[PDB]
């Protein structure tokens, strides 16, 4: 098919956080039948970067996410045409950070294109004090709504010093594909587990990890 067992993946990033712009590139490999993937990202523009760069992890790939069990896979139905999506993640201190994608296939490579805006992330709050240490595994809940597909996401921030800072995020996701083209699923949930592997230089240079695993609700019903 169009998606093979191991996908190569090139991103353009760039956007603008409390008033300071950036631009980064990506290089990554996946096998997204397995839900795994790497991406090695460069700062290019902006640096050093006056936040944690924990708050663009998020942004730099639907396409690896082992779908089990029969769901209908919107992702890799959507190629030749490729997919979209927007983002908006609210922290509960104030920061909002809006993204908006385009994955496109062009030479077996998917091509990402990446436009964040993040506001009001507090002057004294561990993001733009850089005292963050990744995020925690979600379950982020699927389904569909008006030919698109949603996804509900609490995601939990750690802390030095301890604790965590939640966000929250509202993810639309577009396909490229006309409606009658792809199988829509119904409701369903995947699990991440997104990782920083490696950072060089003051976050400049930045490895990333992700396990996603797409599901059924296990529990059993009364109905």
């Amino acid at each position: 098919e169009l998606i093979k067992e191991n996908m190569h993946m090139k991103l353009y990033m760039e956007g603008t956080v409390n008033n300071h712009h950036f631009k980064c590139t990506s290089e990554g490999e996946g096998k997204p039948y397995e839900g795994t993937q790497t991406m090695r990202i460069k700062v290019v523009e902006g640096g050093p970067l006056p936040f944690a760069f924990d708050i663009l992890a998020t942004s730099f790939s639907r396409t690896f996410i082992n779908h089990t069990q029969g769901i209908p896979d919107f992702f890799k139905q959507s190629f030749p045409e490729g997919f979209t999506w927007e983002r908006v993640t609210t922290y509960e201190d104030g920061g909002v950070l809006t993204a908006t994608q385009d994955t496109s296939l062009q030479d077996g490579c998917l091509i990402y294109n990446v436009k964040i805006r993040g506001v009001n992330f507090p002057s004294n709050g561990p993001v733009m004090q850089k005292k963050t240490l990744g995020w925690e595994a979600n379950t982020e809940m699927l389904y569909p709504a008006d030919g698109g597909l949603e996804g509900r996401s609490d995601m939990a921030l750690k802390l030095v010093g301890g604790g965590h800072l939640i966000c929250n995020f509202k993810t639309t996701y577009r396909s490229k594909k006309p409606a009658k083209n792809l199988k829509m699923p119904g409701v369903y949930y995947v699990d991440h587990r997104l990782e920083r592997i490696k950072e060089a230089d003051k976050e400049t240079y930045v490895e990333q990890h992700e396990v996603a695993v797409a599901r059924y609700c296990d529990l059993p019903s009364k109905l």
